[PDB]
This record gives structure tokens, C-alpha cells and sequence, in this order.
């Protein structure tokens, strides 16, 4: 059980500072480590899973994860590797996002396992009331503009005026540096993990911790899954169905690394899967394993089963199993959707959903037996929907041909 050796085996270590010294330190016993997540939206996306779960593997190994939420950094904006200057967000909108993100972080870590039990942190606790002169004096002298401009993230923003960077976003690096120090002092954190794009910010904090506290602390970055639309963790931004679908459609190139980064599946099992797939008459079920594991992680069993149930209905044509909550996911993102007043005929439903272009055309297509209503074929061009077709009084699913869906949301 050399944690760093395993993480490397999983393809999880993008880079790491002073590796041998870190391996020894962990092997000596539990440490505290952190990773921080900024409130730049009301939810995390599938990308953040990598560092997040990585803290869970650290906690499974006896270590103590701190999950920092950027109450303060969210008011500022990480320019790291972004070509465009972010608009600032509202102080009231940011706190909204903070509590939300704190909340969705929490289920992935054990807050009640004794000593290595997890801790939520918010860097607003230290920046929220810090005087500007105090900041400039105690933290800002230890930073050199030269060294700052030369860091890889902000380097491209600085050549010359394709885009610029505000002094605000430039400041950002210092705040993440001080977070590290402040957490080293407060909780004895000695490792920070983060995505590969965060190296610079991590290293400034290592360096600053030397100068402030005379401790040695480590850096470790995990690789990105560049999915920022993004695949949101929030079921209301991205439905478990859609989430499951993203997963089950991971390319072959990616699926094995995503198995590694995104799931607690055994390294043994992940290899066995790969070696099987390559042999097995081109029978690749890794996506399917991938999908089920991560959906279950993120959305629980009930989310998994829903997404599978919704997947199975759109494949089969039979809607018998759908619940109302299942139509809501279809409505939110699962299939195209149209709102309609009750009393419209089929012909019209087909026009208003874009399945047919004219009433006259709809008529001929209905008559060629091309249209199903809730799975059951309907070929009477003059058909009016009846209450039975308004499932849960609200929902009707059209299909044209074998795979063109549109969901009718009745008002
Ligand atoms: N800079 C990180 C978030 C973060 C904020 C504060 C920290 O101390 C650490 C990390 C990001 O934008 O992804």
C-alpha cells in the first residue's frame, strides 16, 4: 500500500512535487490534505469528480481530506488557463453557490470516521475580513511580479492584447497560495491536490508555506476530463439519464482512463476488462460498466435505475415502466420537447414538434404507419389525442420512424 504508486498506476498523477519525500511522509502515517473548489456555478461537473474522488481514495487510505470551498476566491476568479476575463459575480449569488457546492461535496466524503474524518472549509473565513494593507504586507511582498507573469497559466493572457488580465485575477494566485499556508497552520494540512491546470497555484502555496511557517508541504495534480456543455452533477442541470448517456458513450480511447479516474473499480478489474474487450469479438461493455458505476456514485441507485429505465424505454418503445419523475428527466433534457394546449390533433402535434413540416405532410406520414404515440402505432391521420394519451395527465411521446422522438408536454 504505497498510495502514490497506486495513483500513478491509475493514471491519476499528472504531476507531483518531491515525490519520494511525499511517499515516505504518507507511509509514516496519516496526513491531512486538501483540495478546493470554487463557486463559479451552482454545481460541480463531472470533471471535478477526479480530484474529489481522489480525496476519497486518500481518506480510504486513512488520510484526512479537507474540502475547501472558495467563498472568497469565487469573488475573484481563477484566470488559470482561461483565455477570457471572467465577469465578477455577486456576493449573494456566490454564497448561494457556496452552500450548494458544499452540499454536493459532502456525500463523497466521510465526516464521521473519527480522526481522519472530513472537514469542510471556506477561505472566506480568512479573506472575508482581512484588511487590504495586512494582505499586501504579510502576503504580497513574498510574491514577485516577474515570477508571477512567467507562470504557465497566466503567461498566455499577458502576451499582449488579444486578451488581458485584471489585477484582480492576477491576485488570485496569492489567495490560493495563502489558503495552503493558512490550512497548514490551522489543520496541519501538508498536501494539496487539484486538477492539472492548478500546478502553478499549488506551487505558490508550497513556496509561501515555507516562508510563513517553515514547513515543507507537497503538491499533486490529477488529470482533467475536459467536460466544461459541461456534464453537471446537479440532477436538475444534467439529468441522471443524460448523465448515464454521456458515460455510456465515452469513446474507447477514453473509457479505460475514465474507469480509472471516475470509479472505485479495482485496477485489476479495469485491466481485465480492457484485455477482454480487445479479444472478445469486439464486444466492448466497458462503457456500460463505466456508466453504471459513475451514475450510481453521482446519483445513487435510484438515479442509476431511473436512467436505465429511461434508456430502456426509448430503446424499446414501451413506456409502461416510466414514472412521472422519469418524464420530467425526458422533459428536462432526455429528448426534444414541445409544450401544447390540450385539444390539438396529431397532425398539429407533429408540425409543432418539427417531426413533420406541414399538416398535409403529417397526414401522409401518419397514414404510412410511421407514428407511434406512447409506443402504440397510430395511422388515423385525423386522430385527436384522448385523455389516456396524456400520461400522468401531462405527457405524450411521439416517435417518427424508428428513432425520432419528441415529448409532448401538455398544458
Ligand atoms: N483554483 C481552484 C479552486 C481553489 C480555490 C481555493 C483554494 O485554496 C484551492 C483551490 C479552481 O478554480 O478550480
Amino acid at each position: 500500500s504505497n498510495l502514490i504508486k497506486q495513483l500513478q498506476e491509475r493514471g491519476l498523477v499528472a504531476q507531483v512535487t518531491d515525490e519520494e519525500a511525499l511517499a515516505e511522509r504518507l507511509a509514516q502515517g496519516p496526513i491531512a490534505l486538501y483540495c478546493g473548489f470554487d463557486p463559479t456555478a451552482d454545481s460541480l461537473h463531472a470533471g471535478h469528480l477526479v480530484p474529489l474522488l481522489c480525496l476519497k481514495r486518500f481518506q480510504q487510505a486513512g488520510h484526512k481530506p479537507v474540502a475547501l470551498v472558495g467563498g472568497a476566491t469565487g469573488l475573484i476568479g481563477d484566470p488559470s488557463f482561461k483565455a477570457a476575463e471572467r465577469k465578477l459575480n455577486t456576493e449573494e449569488t456566490v454564497q448561494e453557490w457556496v452552500d450548494k457546492i458544499r452540499k454536493q461535496v459532502a456525500p463523497f466524503l466521510d465526516f464521521d470516521c473519527g480522526e481522519n474524518s472530513a472537514i469542510a472549509a471556506n477561505n472566506y473565513d480568512w479573506f472575508g475580513n482581512m484588511n487590504v494593507l495586512t494582505f499586501l504586507r504579510d502576503i504580497g511582498k513574498h510574491f514577485s511580479v516577474n515570477q508571477m507573469i512567467n507562470k504557465e497559466a497566466v503567461k498566455q493572457r499577458l502576451n499582449r492584447e488579444d486578451q488581458g488580465i485584471s489585477f484582480t485575477e492576477f491576485s488570485y494566485n496569492l489567495l490560493q497560495g495563502y489558503d495552503f499556508a493558512c490550512l497548514n497552520k490551522q489543520y496541519g494540512v501538508v498536501l494539496q491536490i487539484g486538477g492539472s491546470d492548478q500546478w502553478g497555484n499549488i506551487t505558490s502555496g508550497i513556496d509561501l508555506t515555507r516562508r510563513l511557517h517553515q514547513n515543507q508541504v507537497f503538491g499533486l495534480t490529477v488529470p482533467l476530463i475536459t467536460k466544461a456543455g459541461a456534464v453537471w452533477l446537479d440532477p436538475k442541470k444534467t439529468s441522471p439519464y443524460k448523465f448515464y448517456q454521456f458515460a455510456i458513450n465515452a469513446a474507447d480511447a477514453d473509457v479505460y482512463r475514465w474507469l480509472k479516474f471516475g470509479t472505485f473499480m479495482s485496477i485489476e478489474e479495469i485491466n481485465a476488462l480492457e484485455e477482454e474487450d480487445k479479444n472478445s469479438g469486439k464486444a466492448p461493455r466497458a462503457q456500460y460498466v463505466f456508466a453504471e458505476q459513475v451514475t450510481r456514485l453521482v446519483h445513487g441507485e435510484e438515479g442509476l435505475q431511473a436512467a436505465k429505465r429511461i434508456t430502456e424505454c426509448l430503446f424499446s418503445g414501451s413506456l409502461s415502466a416510466l414514472s412521472e419523475a422519469d418524464f420530467e428527466q425526458l422533459a428536462q433534457d432526455g429528448v426534444p420537447m414541445v409544450e401544447m394546449e390540450k385539444g390539438a390533433d396529431l397532425m398539429q402535434a407533429l408540425v409543432d414538434s418539427e417531426l413533420q413540416p406541414s399538416r398535409g405532410q403529417a397526414r401522409k406520414t401518419i397514414a404510412s404507419n410511421a407514428i407511434t404515440i406512447n409506443g402504440e402505432k397510430q395511422s388515423d391521420p385525423e386522430y385527436f389525442f384522448k385523455e389516456e394519451d396524456r400520461l400522468f395527465g401531462r405527457f405524450t411521446l411521439l416517435r417518427r420512424g424508428k428513432k425520432n422522438y419528441c415529448l409532448i408536454c401538455w398544458k
